[PDB]
C-alpha cells in the first residue's frame, strides 16, 4: 500500500466526491436520462458549474464517461453507485445514511487521539445513539445497514452453535430482532426477548408481528446498563461491545453475568482482533469503543465475574462463550 | 474498490499523525506510543491505534517489544524531509487546514460557494492574511510573462493583491527602471516586505497592506492582478476591478492576468471561484482592449 504516495493516501478530494455524487444520486439521475451536468443539477438540485467539476473529478476516477458534447454516461464501475445496485454499496456513501453521515466524523479524528472520546459528537453535537434516537430516518438507515452486515457474517448461525439448549435467549442489544428472528425460525421450541431502545425494539415488534413470532418473540424497552431479563439460558451481546470503551463495555456484561447466573451463557458475537485497524478507528470515531481480542474479551470478561470457555469461529466473525467465574 | 475510494479513516489518519508529527518525535527518539504520546501531548491508547493502522497501511514499523519506527515512505511525515510533505497534511498548515473544509464540499456543490468558511466560520484568505506563518507555508507550498508585455511603460505599477513578492519582483528584474507596490493584507505582505528588501528591491519595491475592495492607492500607470481573479465570483470580481478603475481612469491600463482535477475542488472548496469574461468586467467596469497569451497563461489588459 506503500505504492502509491503520501499525498494521493492523504487526500480528501476523491473521497468525498464520491460521497457527493453518492448523496446527489448522481448516477440514477444519468440512468434516468439527464445527462447534462444542467440537467443533473436541476434534478438533484445541485448548482450546475460546480456540479460539472465534480463530474469532471468523478470522470478522471473512471465513475463516469464525459462526450466531447458535455453529455456523461456512467462506466461499469459507475453503475454501483446505482441504488438499485446488488452490491447496495450507493447506501453506506449517502451522507443521509446512518454510516455515510457518521463517517464524516473522520474530520475529527484529531480530537479522538488526543482525548479518546469520540468524534462523531464534535461534529454533530450529540452521540451517534441520540441522533439515531431523534431520527426515524438515520435509526431506520442503521438497521438496514445492520441486517446487510447480518446477512455477510451470519447466514446459518442457528447451526453454529446450540440454541436449541438455551430454551430462552435475550439478545442484548438486538436491534430489530434480525438475529433472533433467524434462531427462532431454526429452533422451533426456543423463546427469546430483543432488549433494546425505542426505536429497534418497535422495530423488532413490528418484524415478530409480521412473520408470525410474536407468540414465541418479545420485546423489552431498556437500557442495557441496567438490570437485564434474568433466568434466560442465554444472553446474546451481537456486535455490541465493540460500541463502547472498557467501562462501559464491563458494565454491560456484569449486567448480563448478572442476569445470567450460575446456570446461563453469555455469548459476545463480533469481529475478534483476529475487521482489522479501520473498523477499529470506525468505533473509536463514532462511540470511543474499539476492537477487541480474544485476550482483552476475556480481560473484560474476568472484571465481570465471567469466563471464556470457548470461541467459534462463523465467518468473518466469532461467538465467544462465557459463564460465571 | 468503491467503498474503498471512498475510505476517509486513512487520509484523516495519515493528517493526523502529520499534525502530531508523529514522525518528527519517532526520529527524535520517542518509539514508545507512551512516549510519542507524551512529545505529542496526545492520549496514548489512542495514539497507539493510530499507529498500528498506519503500521498496516506503510509508514510506520513496530516490533514486538512496541517500540515504533519510520519505513521508506513514513519518512516523508518528517518536517525535515526533502519532499516537504508535512506541510501538505499538518492541519496547522495552510493546506492541510483549508482541506479538512472538503468535508463540506456537498454544500459548494449544492450553491457554489465555498465549503472552508461552512467549517471554520472565517474565509480561507482572511486566516492566511492574519498569520504571516500559515501565510509562508501557502506560498512556499506552491517569468517570461514580463518579457511578453510593455511593463516599462506603466512606469509604476500596483500589483493588487501581488501576495508576496512574487510577480512584481521579476517585473522589476525584467525593467529596472520601473517601480511598484504590492498591495495586499497582512500576513503576505509581511513576506514581500522581507522579500523586496532580501533581493534589494527597496527603492523601486515597496508594500501597501490593505483590501483592494476599498480604495486603491491610485496614480500607478497600471494595476496588475494574477491568480486573484478565479479566486472569486463575478461580481467580487467586477466588484474588485471597479476599484482598479477608480484608480486607473482610463490614464491607466488595469491589467488581468491568469492543470489539476483534484486541485480544481480544491479551489472550489477554498474559494467558491473557479474573454468575455474580463469583458462583463468590461461591461461593468473598464473596458478590455487586448488578451496576449503566454504559454497556458494570459494577460488580459484594459483602460
Ligand atoms: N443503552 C442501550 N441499551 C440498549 N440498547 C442499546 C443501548 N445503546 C445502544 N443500543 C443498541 O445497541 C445496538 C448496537 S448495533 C446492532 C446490534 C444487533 N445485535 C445486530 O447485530 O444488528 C443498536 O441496536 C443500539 O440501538
Ligand atoms: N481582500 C483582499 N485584499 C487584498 N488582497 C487580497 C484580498 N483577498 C485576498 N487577497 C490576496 O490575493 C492573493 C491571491 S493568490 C494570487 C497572488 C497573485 N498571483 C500575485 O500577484 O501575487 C493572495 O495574496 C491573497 O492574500
Amino acid at each position: 500500500a506503500a505504492h502509491i504516495g503520501l499525498r494521493a493516501l492523504a487526500d480528501l478530494a476523491t473521497p468525498m466526491a464520491v460521497r457527493v455524487a453518492a448523496t446527489l444520486r448522481v448516477a440514477d439521475h444519468i440512468a434516468a436520462g439527464h445527462r447534462t451536468a444542467a440537467e443533473i443539477a436541476s434534478a438533484a438540485g445541485a448548482h450546475a458549474d460546480s456540479l460539472d467539476r465534480l463530474l469532471r473529478h468523478l470522470v478522471a476516477v473512471g465513475l463516469f464517461t464525459r462526450d466531447g458534447q458535455g453529455v456523461y454516461g456512467l462506466t461499469e464501475f459507475g453503475e454501483q453507485l446505482r441504488d438499485d445496485h446488488a452490491a447496495g454499496k450507493r447506501k453506506w456513501l449517502d451522507m443521509n445514511s446512518a454510516v455515510g453521515r457518521g463517517d464524516l466524523g473522520f474530520v475529527e479524528l484529531a480530537h479522538s487521539i488526543r482525548t479518546g472520546q469520540p468524534a462523531y459528537p464534535v461534529r454533530y453535537g450529540t452521540s451517534f445513539w441520540e441522533d439515531l434516537g431523534s431520527d426515524p430516518v438515520l435509526s431506520a438507515s442503521f438497521d438496514t445497514l445492520m441486517s446487510h452486515h447480518l446477512e455477510l457474517d451470519y447466514t446459518g448461525i442457528a447451526a453454529k452453535y446450540d440454541w436449541a439448549a438455551l430454551g430462552h435467549v435475550v439478545d442484548v442489544g438486538g436491534g430489530s430482532g434480525g438475529l433472533l428472528s433467524a434462531l427462532l425460525t431454526a429452533h422451533e421450541d426456543l423463546s427469546g426477548t430483543v432488549l433494546d431502545l425505542q426505536g429497534p425494539a418497535s422495530a423488532a415488534h413490528r418484524r415478530f408481528l409480521d412473520t408470525g413470532l410474536s407468540g414465541r418473540a418479545q420485546v423489552v424497552v431498556g437500557s442495557f446498563f441496567d438490570p437485564l431479563p434474568a433466568g434466560a439460558g442465554g444472553y446474546v451481546l451481537s456486535a455490541v461491545l465493540h460500541d463502547w470503551d472498557d467501562l462501559s463495555a464491563v458494565a454491560i456484561l456484569r449486567r448480563c453475568a448478572e442476569a445470567a447466573g450460575s446456570g446461563g451463557v453469555v455469548l459476545v458475537i463480533e469481529a475478534v482482533a483476529g475487521a482489522g485497524t479501520g473498523m477499529d478507528l470506525r468505533m473509536l470515531t463514532y462511540f470511543g469503543g474499539k476492537e477487541r481480542s480474544l485476550a482483552e474479551l476475556g480481560e473484560l470478561a474476568a472484571q465481570a465475574g465471567l469466563a471464556v470457555r470457548a470461541a467459534h469461529p462463523i465467518s468473518y466473525v466469532s461467538i465467544v462463550e462465557m459463564t460465571a467465574l
